[PDB]
């Protein structure tokens, strides 16, 4: 388990403008679907929010 594949942001409940299936409805609802889609593009498969230091996103092979 390491800090994502390239880079990530805060947990909250959805905020980005267009990136995956939630572009037309806006706000992803939970950071677990945005954390897995950015790290799985380089070489990963399991992403989640539970660290509380200064980012709240973790990905594992």
């Amino acid at each position: 388990d390491v800090l994502s594949g390239k880079y990530k942001g805060p947990c909250y409940f959805g905020i980005i403008p267009c990136f995956v299936r939630g572009c037309k409805p806006k706000l992803f609802d939970a950071h677990r679907k945005l954390c897995i889609k950015l790290c799985k593009q380089e070489g990963f498969k399991s992403g989640h929010c539970s660290n509380f230091f200064k980012f709240q996103c973790w990905c594992t092979r």
